């Protein structure tokens, strides 16, 4: 049915016009998550489920609390609150790619893509835009915002049954809604997570893409520097880092050398879902994520199939790679690169570190925030990617 | 019971034990079978030759065979065999055995690991029951559950629990029998680390023999070389992310997949397939997996993985505190998850026997039982002395 909606509009100069998408999920599957949590079974007590720091992952008492808590939670008032903005998908090389959007009416508004990663999805993005429509009319915007859903990722379809799929592909695939939308003269792309990989592919091999922020760069200590100047805050970064590589990678080599055991073994059960995605939300987080959030994220993935079909990326460090993608030379950033330092991320890295990986124009450190940043911080994050684009942006 | 005559001079009297599952038990796991959901097609579970993990085709065929299989005639065969517990240290300690009537029958123990159980030894020990009487056996047979293991409880709640525990409480279970002059042990996977570990510090283990050493190349080819080293680097490539997920996270995968016996069965049945040179039947995976499931194993079980994380120095089989002086054996067969050629062995004790295979895999009792009785027997008689 016909929908007006506010920031809908698709831009001039679009060659693919987008068909409108409303997230709609069935009575029947709203009733079965219910059923299939209530009866979900529970590991009886172990000297590990009972560490109350976490050492071993969550704890036997968070789980139990946490599937307390999904019996009763509501998914059609989120989905309303979803559906309170822009969506859409086109069709890609056999792909049905979901995105939000917000667009202005302004002919020449700056076109942004922000680009999530796992356990993650388009979700995170909303308080980031919450706030634009808030400070920003239609006619005032001065961005467009396109948030797309990674192919594998909740409406999102595929990737595809015959084929590999890798980095390479989400980004050609990415840049297509970007193109499709009549963004050929440019647009910023900003990524975490996966999306600071993709956000750099766009960069490095795509001509749309013409500046990019991102607030992850995973690398070691580069080869290019000899020295170990090392103050306070650059300890924390390579112990949390450290922490990282060490405990903190399980869930690395399990989707990169067996997606397909995880992936049907995650099928099975919601709360085998939620033991797997709900570790992640409460370790890499600054800013602690409450409860119902990470319940919406795992009930999303839940009942669009996400898991398994969105740890396709993981395999490409299997075996490792002779230099690290943020490393090699073939993928250096020679477009202006701004990046935002939060001292939480994974592998929290310092200025000179990513300065070897592109052409660093923009930098950004903050105090609190992790992983999650626009999650998180929404205003800081948003704060950064409109002071970056502001900078670069040359009309 | 034939062979179930407590061997005299045991100082402690076990308890028989049988297996006896509620049928509430079993209507549960059919219910959590049926209920369980499957994945979308991916490209990952479309891959035959299992390059990204199980297929999605094998996990929906099994789970449907699980929906007719039959737990009652597998426990009866368990029971036909001498079953049972010791509480050492707090801990029930099952353990399945074939006692001779031999005064001086030469003791061993028999070590499974994960995600094997004493299941993986009753061909083994039938091999046995066709081959001697209680009469003319020349051993007493002891195979345990490791604690944490099937009808084995534990580890405790309250502290940390790591291979020098297992050991000290499994050679209590030999103590316990009466072999304080000594028993040999045998063992692969963990069992292999334990084995090591009985022979180097208790006094009552008098040799070893293992059917996994795992190592790399000592400092210090043949085209079967060549495919060892190639196995041996495909394993810590691509085959060993349950040892860094149960290493690191230990409470997250036992809790995700005690919710659901599918999901316990894709992680498991994943290993079953890949670590097997003979191929093993899907009735035995599904008898391993229930087992599991009925008893809670999973999280009680990988306790053991996190001990190399962070990485020690040297690895356990490299280092000079676990050199093994007393008599030591190892069998070789290509399909272990890291296969050693003898050179590498020897560095790594007093190796006096060697014996090579040109079948089997790392279940080594489960898929070729009488190729590891036949060794079991040779090293036995080589190295026994009395
Ligand atoms: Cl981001
Ligand atoms: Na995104």
């Amino acid at each position: 049915a016909f929908m007006a909606l506010a920031y809908s509009n698709i831009p001039l100069g679009a060659t693919v016009i987008p068909s409108p998408f409303q997230v709609h999920i069935s009575d029947e599957q709203i009733e079965e998550l219910q059923l299939l949590v209530k009866l979900s079974k529970l590991a009886p007590p172990t000297y590990e489920g009972l560490q109350q720091d976490r050492r071993y992952g969550i704890t036997n008492e968070w789980l139990a609390n946490a599937k307390e808590a999904w019996k009763s939670f509501d998914w059609r008032p989120a989905e309303s609150r979803i559906n309170s903005f822009p969506q859409f998908t086109y069709d890609i090389e056999g792909l049905t790619i979901h995105f939000v959007a917000l667009f202005s009416e302004k002919k020449d508004a700056i076109p942004i893509v922000l680009l999530h990663g796992w356990p993650g999805s388009f979700l995170e993005f909303l308080p980031v835009l919450t706030s634009i429509r808030d400070k920003y009319s239609p006619e005032t915007l001065p961005y467009h915002i396109v948030v797309p859903s990674l192919p594998g990722y909740t409406f999102s379809s595929g990737p595809p049954l015959d084929v590999n799929f890798n980095g390479e592909d989400t980004a050609r695939v990415i840049n297509k809604v970007m193109l499709n939308l009549g963004f050929e003269d440019g647009y910023v792309a900003q990524g975490g997570d996966i999306g600071s990989k993709i956000g750099r592919i766009l960069a490095v091999d795509h001509d749309a893409c013409k500046a990019v922020h991102l607030n992850a760069c995973y690398m070691g200590k580069p080869s290019s520097i000899p020295d170990t100047a090392i103050t306070e805050e650059d300890k924390r970064a390579l112990a949390r880092a450290q922490w990282f590589a060490t405990f903190g990678s399980g869930y690395a080599v399990e989707h990169g050398t067996r997606p397909s055991t995880i992936g049907n073994a995650l099928s099975t059960s919601p709360v085998a879902l939620l033991s797997w995605i709900g570790e992640k939300f409460l370790d890499w987080a600054g800013e602690t994520i409450p409860l119902e959030t990470i319940l919406e994220s795992v009930t999303l993935y839940w009942f669009t199939e996400t898991f398994p079909r969105s740890i396709y990326h993981y395999r490409e460090n299997f075996p490792p790679p002779k230099l690290r993608h943020t490393e090699d030379p073939r993928w250096y950033i020679r477009k202006p690169f701004g990046f935002s330092y939060y001292p939480m991320e994974l592998v929290p890295t310092p200025r000179a570190w990513v300065e070897t990986t592109g052409n660093l124009v923009f930098w950004q450190a903050h105090e609190k925030g992790g992983h999650f940043a626009a999650l998180e911080r929404p205003q800081d994050y948003l704060d950064d990617l409109t002071a970056f684009c502001e900078q670069v942006w040359a009309g």
